[PDB]
């Protein structure tokens, strides 16, 4: 592998919000395929349903059935169908948080990450050690 295998506790039985304390945003996947973060906890597009393919690998699906994905240039988008860009390595980080690494671009260490302003970070701009990549799964 290219990454450690410390896994977070928790299951995928129910949907979850993914909160980033970097800017205080919940990860959001809009029906138009746009991905960003919002502080509005009443938002109807922050409820995410995760599911595991292989141990430690996950799909992250929006309320409308879209799949979080990272494209060839490191930009997150919501895909209508599951493809190789939709698999993420879900890992425990700092003994507490959840991080999501693009499986397809794992060797480049590209993570799901939210900037302090709520915009998504592009793959190459993410790195181990940033607060932007740290998420806390929360009940809806």
């Amino acid at each position: 592998h290219h990454h450690h295998f410390n896994l977070p506790p928790g299951n995928y039985k129910k949907p979850k919000l993914l909160y980033c304390s970097n800017g205080g945003h919940f990860l959001r996947i809009l029906p138009d395929g746009t991905v960003d973060g919002t502080r509005d906890r009443s938002d109807q597009h922050i409820q995410l349903q995760l599911s595991a393919e292989s141990v430690g690998e996950v799909y992250i699906k929006s309320t409308t059935g879209q799949y979080l994905a990272m494209d060839t240039d490191g930009l997150l988008y919501g895909s209508q169908t599951p493809n190789e860009e939709c698999l993420f390595l879900e890992r425990l980080e700092e003994n507490h948080y959840n991080t999501y690494i693009s499986k397809k671009h794992a060797e480049k260490n590209w993570f799901v990450g939210l900037k302090k302003n709520g915009s998504c970070k592009r793959g190459p701009r993410t790195h181990y050690g940033q607060k932007a990549i740290l998420f806390l799964p929360l009940p809806v």
